[PDB]
């Protein structure tokens, strides 16, 4: 139901009662309509209109599925109707059936986090971070407001949320449901050579490692000069490539495949059963407002429908 | 038979065969489908209907393969479900034929590897060469970073 | 007759129906499993034309 | 076909896509650190950039 905007699911539906009601204000006074009934007649006095409002709109929707009706047009200024909206069904379902070829997969979920902010708001994913680290440092000594209530609730559950190391928190979110704050760096390896797990937000700080030295020792500034001196030879990228690039879980493409099922396809049957069962009820309008009308020639209600009820049970009366 | 999985081929044809007995079922339980069929002759109160049950089937089965059949609804508790079944085999039918366009340009089978750099990520298929030969010497000599991991 | 028997496959491999359709269970078979045939013939033409 | 052929991709994406392709001219500032870059340069990627 996608392949086509929900205006244009609106518009279609207008243009059915549209083209209907002109239909039927075209085929009364078009002298050309107005035919002759009783193939076996005496010549005629009698003229006969085929086009009631009940007959224009099943023209609307049998040319629109495809499937033509009972009865076409006579008398040009109807046919022009019938020839117009015909070309208007053709380019509406030849869109339709040339833009479903990409509507017709599913698509994976977003997560339910998808930044600090909707993660702090949340209490079903557990978070924490490397205990005293720089990280959990960060929201110890934080005041802003998303993370300092992102400290409240790693305080109040400091040994169940902080883990002690990477590897006991990147198993952590495989082994249980949990949000583990890492360093940019270190997810840009695991994200890649396992294949489950991927940076959920965007950096929430910005820092940077380095070379560290006693305070006052002079290979500070012997190593400040020699790390810009691999940077713009292009060692430091090229290190970083020969380590942080690996098995790059490819399968994002994965075409190969999907035949449809009760997944894809799956709610005609609904849109089948909900139309099957409204068109019981008014299978009852029509049982209930002819037997008022037989009743404006005899008894109030029941004579009526149990006469006309006692026909249908021997499925061949045929008066 | 692919582009819909083995079980929508099961619904299919039992709402097929189930849209088909409800339109029989409200065809002869409506009293305006009931006509006089004399339209020339005013001879008598004879009332037919059309819809037999074989002839309700030919509707469902005759709109499911675009092809329409000799009988059309005339009532309105009959159009409803005439006019629900194109709607649901006109989407059928858009989702077969747009999906078996698919499932005809897919690909032969493609290789994991194409490359050299393809099989230095993948470890899942391992390497080989031949004790003391000019192969693995290549590789023992070499710091290009791609056959170095190779070598690794 | 001969003539409206091959209009009638002629006629439903066009997707345009024909002005007659059969009547007698046996004809209607035949009827409803051509119709299958020319259904899969153009859904793989117009599926393979692109 | 019409319906799904995509927006318009520039005919460069990256650096090496415009290092192969002399249409579409280059450009830095006179004396910063961007021709800095490239004039100490060997990648050879970045020293035709600089060619
Ligand atoms: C295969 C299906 C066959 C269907 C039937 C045959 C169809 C014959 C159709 C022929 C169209 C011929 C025009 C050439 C098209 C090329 C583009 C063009 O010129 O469009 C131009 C307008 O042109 C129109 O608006 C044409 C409108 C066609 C209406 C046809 C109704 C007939 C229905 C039957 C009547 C029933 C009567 C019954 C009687 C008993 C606009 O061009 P553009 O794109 O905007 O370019 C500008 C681009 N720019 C904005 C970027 C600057
Ligand atoms: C859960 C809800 C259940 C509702 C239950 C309660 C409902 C109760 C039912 C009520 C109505 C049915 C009984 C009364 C009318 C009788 C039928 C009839 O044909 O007569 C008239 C109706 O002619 C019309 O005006 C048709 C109305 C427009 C047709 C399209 C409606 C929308 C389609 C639906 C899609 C919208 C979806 C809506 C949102 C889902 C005219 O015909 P006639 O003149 O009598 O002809 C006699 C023939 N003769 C002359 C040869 C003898
Ligand atoms: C052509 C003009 C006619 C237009 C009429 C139709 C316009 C109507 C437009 C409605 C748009 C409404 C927009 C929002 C609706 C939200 C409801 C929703 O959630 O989906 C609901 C589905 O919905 C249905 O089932 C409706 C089916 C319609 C059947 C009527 C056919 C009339 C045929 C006429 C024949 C004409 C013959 C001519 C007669 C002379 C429920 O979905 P769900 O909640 O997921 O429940 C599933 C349970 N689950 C959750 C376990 C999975
Ligand atoms: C959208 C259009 C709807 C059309 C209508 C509904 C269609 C209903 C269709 C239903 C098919 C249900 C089968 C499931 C399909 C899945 C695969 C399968 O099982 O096929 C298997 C055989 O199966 C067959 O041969 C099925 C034959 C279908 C004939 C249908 C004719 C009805 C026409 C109407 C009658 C007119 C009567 C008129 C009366 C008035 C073969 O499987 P495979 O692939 O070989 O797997 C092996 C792969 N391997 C070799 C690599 C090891
Ligand atoms: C009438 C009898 C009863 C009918 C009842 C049933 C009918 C129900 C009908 C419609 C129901 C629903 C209506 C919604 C869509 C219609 C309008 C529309 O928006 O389309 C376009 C209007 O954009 C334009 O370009 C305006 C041009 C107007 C031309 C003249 C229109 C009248 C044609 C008479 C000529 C007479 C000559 C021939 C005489 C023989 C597009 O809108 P847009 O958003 O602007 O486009 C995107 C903008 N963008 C390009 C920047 C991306
Ligand atoms: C699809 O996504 C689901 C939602 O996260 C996921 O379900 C989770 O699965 C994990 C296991 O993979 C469940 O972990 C369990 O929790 C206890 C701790 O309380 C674990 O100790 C235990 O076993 C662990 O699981 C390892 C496999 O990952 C296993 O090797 C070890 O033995 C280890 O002890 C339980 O399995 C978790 O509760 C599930 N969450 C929910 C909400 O159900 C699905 O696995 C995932 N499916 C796939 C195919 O990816
Ligand atoms: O911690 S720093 O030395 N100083 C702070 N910053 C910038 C403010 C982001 C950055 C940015 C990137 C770094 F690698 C290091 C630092
Ligand atoms: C059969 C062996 C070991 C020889 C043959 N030619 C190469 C050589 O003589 O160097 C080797 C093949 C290889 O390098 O895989
Ligand atoms: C405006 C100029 C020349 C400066 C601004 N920052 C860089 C710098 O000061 O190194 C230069 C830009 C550049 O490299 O394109
Ligand atoms: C991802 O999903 C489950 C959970 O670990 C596992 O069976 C599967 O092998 C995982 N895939 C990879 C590449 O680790």
């Amino acid at each position: 139901l996608n392949p086509l905007s929900p205006d244009i699911w609106m518009y279609v539906l207008l243009a059915c009662l549209g083209v209907s009601c002109v239909l039927f204000v075209i085929a009364r006074f078009s002298p050309y309509e107005w035919y002759n009934p009783h193939p076996c007649n005496p010549d005629s006095d009698v003229v006969e209109n085929n086009f009631t409002l009940l007959n224009s709109f099943w023209f609307g929707v049998g040319a629109l599925m495809q499937q033509g009706s009972e009865l076409m047009p006579k008398a040009l200024s109807t046919r022009i109707v019938g020839g117009i909206w015909w070309f208007f069904t053709l380019i509406i379902i030849s869109s339709y059936t040339a833009n479903l070829a990409a509507f017709l997969t599913v698509e994976r979920m977003e997560s339910p986090i998808d930044s600090a902010d909707d993660l702090a708001k949340q209490t079903k994913i557990e978070y924490g971070a490397v205990e005293d680290g720089a990280t959990m440092t960060f929201f110890k000594k934080s005041k802003i407001s998303t993370y300092d209530k992102m400290w409240a609730f790693m305080s109040s559950r400091r040994q169940s949320v902080l883990v002690k190391s990477n590897e006991e928190g990147i198993q952590r979110v495989l082994t249980s449901d949990y949000a583990f704050l890492m360093e940019s760096t270190t997810i840009e390896f695991v994200t890649q050579r396992n294949c489950n797990l991927t940076q959920i937000g965007g950096l929430i700080d910005s820092k940077g490692y380095g070379v560290g030295t006693p305070m006052g020792s002079p290979y500070r500034d012997k190593i400040t000069i020699a790390i810009l001196q691999l940077q713009e030879e292009g060692k430091l990228h090229m290190m970083k490539e020969k380590w942080w690039r690996g098995n790059g879980c490819p399968e994002e493409e994965s075409k190969e495949a999907s035949a449809l099922g009760v997944q894809n396809i799956g709610g005609i049957f609904i849109v089948l059963a909900a139309g099957l069962v409204l068109s019981v009820f008014v299978a009852v309008g029509e049982f209930l407002y002819k037997s008022k009308k037989n009743a404006q020639l005899e008894k109030r209600s029941f004579c009526s429908a149990m006469v006309e009820e006692l026909r249908m049970s021997l499925k061949c009366q045929r008066r």
